[PDB]
């Protein structure tokens, strides 16, 4: 579907926890349906992620308007929203909007895709109301080196609309290529990369890191694309 903060769209991180691989597979399942078979006016597209433990799936949506939000959230509440806490053991339905994305140069642009193999993290950061625009302006500029470490693919910053909080949407290469850069030194960090995540530290208030793999999407008025076959069980 693209992610560009050029286009106009609300993005939505509708993400979900389990204790069960049962509660995956239901969750999935519930959506794929919801993807595959509902209208939803000013309803873009949607992509499903997994999680590789099985556990917890994000609905990741571009809306039109917030208009055309609320009005789903008008049916659906009570009917699809109880089922849901009890599938899950925490839902969040993050409300945000995209306001910088850069790639690496071999991607002519950011494409979410079940046709990919991408490693694909997602981080949800908690900030003070009157910290949020610092956070997004600081953290929304271009970064060429992370261009030039291994197995970086693109990455975009979404501004939660309720001035609380901000998503990144990371794409990486393999787990290994990820784990090898979230880890490594300090050390081999530049002057400008260490400088920035030394500031950025003193306004979040907290951090929340899940990684997943894109299993399903479909946008407005196109056919479906899908690795997840009859049952939730995904390739």
């Amino acid at each position: 579907p693209v992610i560009a903060a050029n286009d106009g769209c609300l993005t939505v991180f509708n993400m979900f926890t389990t204790d069960t691989i049962d509660g995956q597979r239901e969750l999935l399942k519930e959506m794929r349906d919801i993807i595959d078979n509902g209208n939803f006016t000013g309803w873009r597209s949607s992509t499903l992620h997994a999680g590789q433990d099985e556990h917890g799936t994000a609905n990741y949506i571009q809306w039109r308007s917030l208009a055309d939000l609320e009005a789903r959230y008008a049916g659906y509440k009570n009917n699809t929203v109880p089922l849901f806490k009890q599938i899950s053991t925490s839902v969040h339905l993050l409300k945000t909007e995209v306001v910088f994305s850069q790639h690496h140069p071999d991607l002519p642009r950011i494409e979410i895709s079940p046709e990919r193999d991408d490693y694909t993290v997602i981080i949800v950061m908690d900030v003070a109301a009157q910290d949020q625009a610092a956070l997004v302006q600081v953290l929304g500029r271009p970064d060429e080196w992370i261009k030039t470490v291994p197995g970086y693919l693109s990455h975009a910053l979404c501004r939660g609309i309720d001035g609380t909080f901000v998503v990144l949407y990371a794409q990486w290469e393999s787990k290994e290529r990820y784990d090898a850069f979230h880890t490594m030194p300090e050390s081999a960090r530049p002057q400008a990369v260490r400088e920035q995540r030394a500031f950025t530290d003193t306004l979040i208030t907290a951090r929340r890191s899940n990684t997943y793999r894109v299993v399903h999407t479909r946008s407005a008025g196109s056919p479906a694309v899908s690795i997840m076959n009859q049952e939730g069980t995904w390739q």
